[PDB]
């Protein structure tokens, strides 16, 4: 009954950030699930939930270089993809973590 | 002439974070270093300079989880390796990428 | 038509921060209403809604020195009473103003 | 032999924030201090240090509205003056209070 939610808010203009690429993947293996975010910078259905979502580590994709691209631009960001490792150690509980970025740096919390 | 520095506070007593370990590598390759903080959450040396920083994709592992069970805390910690994914595309520019350590959250940064 | 609400997260222990007193008050006045979060870290009601809102800049104060003495904590906290300054313009917008508090550090961003 | 310094980050750009107006006062006092930072978005001199130390609270106004203008832009930013209030508990001790800057939404910290 655990579930894994994430959303991601755009500093640079206060706005959610829309049709971002986020992949999912256990830590070791390779991506397990590719995701655009909607316009309120999330995505209908939880990333992980159920019998998908099993005590471990996870790797999240956010693929941020092309985001600020298709909004300016280096062509060479200094962010392409925003990485983000994390342990769920209860496989029945709900993970939110959120992502608030901008250009030249990000925030990652375990929200509620 | 390149630089890449790095540096960790733990917001949670503000003071540096010490003693963490640090990993470099190249994307798609293995760990290249492995560095200790010292007492103001820096290293002596650049974590690259010179002929060692090449245009490309690198990833910072940042020990996060051993740092706080040494100052406490869960078995599984919900941030164990806290993992930065970044681009230097001038091999001749000085890079600060500081972190800003909480249990649940954590600020990454393109500092001066 | 417009709202004004906000959200605390503890990075401390990645959960809300539950019964933290905020104030607010318009620029330059004394404090207009005075609220404590649930158990979500949130309230109920909007902070601001309707004819209340009003184009102009505003001030929340989060009690967060309180907070965290009720969960540990020096006498003389290094945070207290956590200021936050912004200006609202558009009078029939939705403003979502969070706060990610810790200690020693703190975040504060235009949510959605 | 007390010290207090702040630096701040554009993080749009990943630049030191340069020219930022910063305004200094005790709590309930009107400005005792106006500076504007360097190019490494910092000042020569503490913006406290020696007998102008003393144990208390007080607040930092930094005009972020006016950076961003010179920058770019709405008439009426959503942040305007960051508004950041602390307190100093001991009077012999070096605080470094940074800020890390984006159009909606900064991060205030305890740096070393």
């Amino acid at each position: 009954m655990g579930k894994l939610t994430t959303h991601i808010l755009d500093l640079t203009c206060g706005k959610p950030a829309a049709n971002v690429k986020i992949g999912l993947k256990r830590l070791g293996e390779s991506i397990m699930k590719e995701v655009y975010t909607n316009n309120d910078g999330r995505v209908d259905v939880p990333l992980l939930a159920g019998e998908e979502l099993m005590s471990g580590e996870y790797v999240m994709e956010f693929h941020a270089g092309d985001y600020f691209a298709s909004k300016n631009a280096a062509d060479q960001p200094f962010l392409t993809i925003v990485t983000v490792r994390f342990q769920l150690a209860d496989p029945d509980a709900h993970y939110h973590i959120p992502l608030l970025l901008s250009p030249f740096g990000y925030q990652v919390y375990r929200g509620s």
